[PDB]
RNA sequence: CUGGGCGUUAAGUUGCAGGGUAUAGACCCGAAACCCGGUGAUCUAGCCAUGGGCAGGUUGAAGGUUGGGUAACACUAACUG
């Protein structure tokens, strides 16, 4: 759902360089990114079972990326939860 | 018609008094009712407009705020109401 545009922008901003598509900040940058995104298509559509299996994947695997990043280095988690706006 | 029915050989009429009858309230008193035209919503029934009344003490719905909770909901606790 998200565009090249806004993933770049994305990878820019989170990341050491462009080339930095796979640090834990940038990958839970794009989930946090695509999980707002479709907050608007389930509001609109809210029988969409199927899509929102892959939405919750998304919720998933940033759980699971942000209890690594917390388990490693807590500077960053808390930096990172702090710029995304996130609970925990 | 041999006949048979009704008649012919018995004074009426007009007043006055009286007895009966008729039409009328018709010996007097007495219904419940029926019809016609009026008077009544100062009681009461409903409605309409315009004003008033309801000491004192309770219970604690929705809603709201904050916290927890959720990807977002949902949900949950306290306070408020
Ligand atoms: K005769
Ligand atoms: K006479
Ligand atoms: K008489
Ligand atoms: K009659
Ligand atoms: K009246
Ligand atoms: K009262
Ligand atoms: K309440
Ligand atoms: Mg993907
Ligand atoms: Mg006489
Ligand atoms: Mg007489
Ligand atoms: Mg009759
Ligand atoms: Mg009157
Ligand atoms: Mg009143
Ligand atoms: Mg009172």
């Amino acid at each position: 759902s998200l565009s090249t545009e806004a993933t770049a922008k994305i990878v820019s901003e989170f990341g050491r360089d462009a080339n930095d598509t796979g640090s834990t900040e940038v990958q839970v940058a794009l989930l946090t990114a695509q999980i707002n995104h479709l907050q608007g298509h389930f509001a609109e559509h809210k029988k969409d079972h199927h899509s929102r299996r892959g939405l919750l994947r998304m919720v998933s695997q940033r759980r699971k990326l942000l209890d690594y990043l917390k388990r490693k280095d807590v500077a960053r988690y808390t930096q990172l939860i702090e710029r995304l706006g996130l609970r925990r």
